[PDB]
């Protein structure tokens, strides 16, 4: 399907 | 961060 | 089935 | 977050 | 049967 | 949100 | 028979 | 919401 | 015999 | 909404 | 014989 | 008279 | 899956 | 009589 | 996919 | 994506 | 009768 | 974008 | 009938 | 019905 | 920008 | 339902 | 700057 | 709901 | 400089 | 910084 | 002072 | 200084 | 898919 | 929630 | 110096 | 796509 998101707090 | 997505057709 | 959604608020 | 989906194919 | 739905705004 | 689904197999 | 539907407008 | 189904077996 | 359908557009 | 069914078994 | 069907699409 | 139902939940 | 139906109206 | 149901969970 | 439906008014 | 629905009122 | 279902896994 | 949903209540 | 589905990833 | 989705890529 | 959402239960 | 989005391109 | 979010729980 | 954004370009 | 982020989990 | 996005069209 | 912004709404 | 944005609408 | 993010804290 | 930012440009 | 970052992962 | 950023700090 669709996958992902948003990172950048820890990393 | 923010996580997730949608799936379920093939899997 | 149809699986997923959005997390990150608590986790 | 945003929770749910569709189940019943197995369970 | 077929089970589920959607939520997250209040809860 | 929205809730419900379809029953009638077991019940 | 076959039962269910969708709720979540008023409730 | 969305109401109904199929009856008429037992009843 | 077999009875039912769907409602909820008006009601 | 969506209306109808099947009669004629007895009547 | 059998009588009936499904309506509501047009009416 | 009438016979049938829905199987699939267990089997 | 979900299996069955209604018989008896003839047989 | 009435026939059908739903397949596609395993297969 | 998810396959099926209800027949028997003609077939 | 995913496609389909239910038919049988007009057709 | 009633027709349809869901596609989009392989198609 | 992400397009779709479910129709049929009025159309 | 009941119409729709989801897309947007490839198109 | 259930309406919406995400727009913005080209609009 | 990015626009959209989900609706339909009351509206 | 759920509303909102992201702005700041034009505005 | 960058503006927005999600509403719809209370309003 | 979910609030915030990014500021600081002019303010 | 650049300020903001996201709230809405507790508040 | 802020990382991520959406995958799922080709993969 | 500052240079830049967000483009792509028009161009 | 701050760099980035979003692609994927066309490419 | 949808590619990008924000950098400039280290780069 | 998600907090913070970037400073040190002027100060 | 370039100072800041994103917190909320632990606190 | 969505393009731009902030410069002028040191350039």
């Amino acid at each position: 399907x669709i996958s992902x998101x948003i990172s950048x707090a820890k990393i």
